[PDB]
């Protein structure tokens, strides 16, 4: 699982 | 921003 | 923004 | 599962 | 920003 | 920012 | 699991 | 910033 | 598990 | 497990 916030 | 993985 | 995966 | 917010 | 993986 | 992995 | 906030 | 892994 | 905040 | 805050 990959979670990215920018 | 809210990111949730389960 | 709300992202949810289950 | 991949979650991305930008 | 809130990131949660379970 | 809050990052939680379990 | 990969969590990234920027 | 809060990072928690369990 | 990898957690990164910047 | 790898936790990085900058």
């Amino acid at each position: 699982a990959a979670l990215q916030s920018s």
